[PDB]
């Protein structure tokens, strides 16, 4: 059964392809001056089942789902195998600008790129950027599916569409942090994801 983001009311399937399921939901929000902000999208962050149950029997063999959640390299370990999922964005703000929302996802990608990779990826990030040279409007219920392929390939598809790929594993870490990483968009959809991930194996 879909799990619903409350806040905004946007709908999530439980799995997609039987094979990925749904760990966490969340918001991204952006901070205005003082006591504003704005809801921008909201996101659900789905992964392979047999892949993580591959990992956690590789890298925590008989270890309890408690355990494997107390252990701070969960998180990393999760992130840097080779596990597919999936991050479905769900546009939620009505008057997004293109303009406006390239500088953002460029700013937020780029300082991630920055953060694990060489000190030049500029033409990395316009590999990214240029998936969504095409679009001309991003409107409210939108919705953007960013997929981690096998290989570390980062698959991007707009309304359904497949709009792009580029492989690379800097590329497919830098954006899977911004949600799941140690300083997500949102941490409470981070901790379910780790509870659910550990939860996962055991099913
Ligand atoms: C899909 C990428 C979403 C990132 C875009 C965030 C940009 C914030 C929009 C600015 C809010 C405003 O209109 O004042
Ligand atoms: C016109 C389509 C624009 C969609 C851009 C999707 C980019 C995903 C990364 C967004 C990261 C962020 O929220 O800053
Ligand atoms: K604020």
């Amino acid at each position: 059964e879909s799990v619903v983001e409350p806040k905004t009311g946007f709908s999530f399937p439980a799995s997609i392809g039987d094979s990925r399921r749904l760990l966490g939901v969340g918001l991204r929000k952006k901070s205005l001056l003082g006591l504003k902000n704005i809801d921008v999208y909201a996101f659900g962050v789905y992964a392979d089942c047999d892949d993580v149950k591959k990992l956690v029997g590789d890298k925590y063999a008989n270890l309890p789902a408690s355990e494997i959640r107390g252990n701070k390299s969960f998180m990393d370990d999760l992130m840097e195998a080779d596990i597919k999922m999936t991050i479905r964005l769900q546009i939620v703000y009505g008057k997004l600008n293109i303009r406006s929302v390239r500088n953002a996802f460029q700013e937020s990608v780029g300082n991630r790129l920055k953060k694990f990779g060489g000190s030049d990826n500029d033409e990395l990030l316009q590999s990214f950027t240029s998936l969504f040279k095409d679009e001309y409007k991003i409107p409210r219920n939108s919705t953007i599916d960013l997929t981690k392929d096998p290989g570390h390939v980062l698959s991007v598809a707009i309304e359904g569409n497949h709009v792009g790929s580029v492989k690379s594993h800097l590329l497919c870490r830098s954006i899977l942090d911004l949600y799941i990483g140690e300083e997500p968009f949102d941490k409470n959809a981070r901790e379910d994801f780790l509870d659910n991930a550990a939860s996962l194996a055991f099913d």
